[PDB]
């Protein structure tokens, strides 16, 4: 069986990426391929309930804690992922591990290295859309909500660790210019996934980061 | 403030690691010293019930997320251990991270060097006693429990860990015959942490594999 596709779209807040996500697995299932949305954090699991109560700042987590948790939230979905993808589902990701590390990156004293290792085997995107935007076009779409991270100075650092995790060419990372109208990004990612989609089924998915 | 010793304990299931956990700080405190017992998992947290279901297999958790959890749990405590130690308080600990590698690192294809990251910058014990027995004798210790690894096979691949762990000469490993009696493993236990909590005194708390 050809396997499908594990595309995730990543960037700051308010980049588009739930937006472009639904609409994304809109068009390749009207397209004729089976492709399915996932997202992370993953909030209905217990992890995930942990991991919400945290974001609404209904509770505080100490930091590295509140690491792990985003990591093994990921890690509880990879039998499914697994599954669907040698199926031959197409993945639509709102959100994984590159996340994981620039949020936590962006707190002090958290090294790139430590903030990767938990999520090192996780299942590799075929795809990685970057929905690239100034922090101030960003702002121009309404207001910060009130969850935790939502504020100019952590989203300015979490982009600088995006910015790092983009200097490694082992993964297919693609820069997309999310400035645009949603019907225009919607155009280029769904383009972009299309091609992704065609050569996935040619090689094994691989590890992450490893 | 001089600071207390953070000593752990480890060693396989049934080596005596709580009965003299407790003793340890039952005699440390008679003995003029502030020393208080921690445990690992400590199961009354919401990641701490998470496992507890877990280990008695109330729950299945994928084996990546569990790991993660386990070490959460730890960082969790770590502003509290910090604060105590540097009040002077010496903390007892049965189990920490060496259990946390040892115990993953005995399913197949889980590697020492990942198991160990999530835990990477913990407090750094001062002592760590393990607390050796053949695993033949600790069988004699009456009957397996009915939780997650209490079986032969697992003890026996998590033994194996424990010794990949010595082989780190940067802990203060200390190796205590456990097949004596109660109190005769308490006096040598005892023994060694006196000596700890004296000299912990003048070094600073360092880090953990790091
Ligand atoms: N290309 C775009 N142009 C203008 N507004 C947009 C665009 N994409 C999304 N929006 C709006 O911006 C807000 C944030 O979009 P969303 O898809 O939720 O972003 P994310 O999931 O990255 O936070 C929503 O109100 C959405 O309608
Ligand atoms: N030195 C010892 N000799 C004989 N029995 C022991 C000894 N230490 C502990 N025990 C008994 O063995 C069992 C396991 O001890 P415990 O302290 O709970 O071990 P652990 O926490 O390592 O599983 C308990 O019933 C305990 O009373
Ligand atoms: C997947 C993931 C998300 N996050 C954050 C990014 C978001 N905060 N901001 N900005 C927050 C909520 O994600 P959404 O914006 O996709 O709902 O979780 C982490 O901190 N770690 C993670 O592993
Ligand atoms: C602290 C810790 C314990 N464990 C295990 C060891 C034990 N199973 N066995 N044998 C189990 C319960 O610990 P106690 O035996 O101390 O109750 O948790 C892990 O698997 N990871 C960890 O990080
Ligand atoms: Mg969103
Ligand atoms: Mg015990
Ligand atoms: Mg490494």
């Amino acid at each position: 069986a050809r396997r499908g596709a594990l595309i995730v779209l990543e960037g700051v807040d308010r980049a588009g990426k739930s937006t472009q996500s639904r609409k994304l697995v809109e068009a390749l299932c009207a397209a004729g391929h089976r492709a399915e949305l996932l997202r992370f954090p993953e909030r209905s699991t217990e992890i995930g309930k942990l991991l919400s109560s945290y974001l609404q700042k209904k509770s505080d987590v100490e930091d590295h804690s509140v690491h792990l948790l985003f990591s093994a939230n990921r890690w509880e979905q990879v039998p499914l992922i697994k599954e669907k993808l040698s199926q031959g589902v197409t993945l639509v990701v709102d959100r994984y591990a590159f996340s994981g590390v620039a949020y936590t990156g962006a707190k002090e004293n958290f090294s790139l290295d430590w903030c990767k290792q938990p999520d090192v085997g996780l299942p590799k995107p075929d795809l990685v859309l970057f929905l690239q935007l100034q922090l101030a076009d960003a702002a121009k779409r309404g207001a910060f909500g009130h969850e935790r991270y939502e504020n100019g100075a952590f989203q300015e650092r979490a982009l600088r660790c995006f910015h790092q995790l983009m200097k490694d060419t082992t993964l297919n990372w693609k820069m997309v210019d999310a400035s645009k109208s949603i019907e225009a990004v919607h155009e280029d990612i769904r383009v972009l996934s299309e091609d992704a989609i065609a050569t996935a089924t040619e090689k094994p998915l691989k590890e992450l980061w490893k």
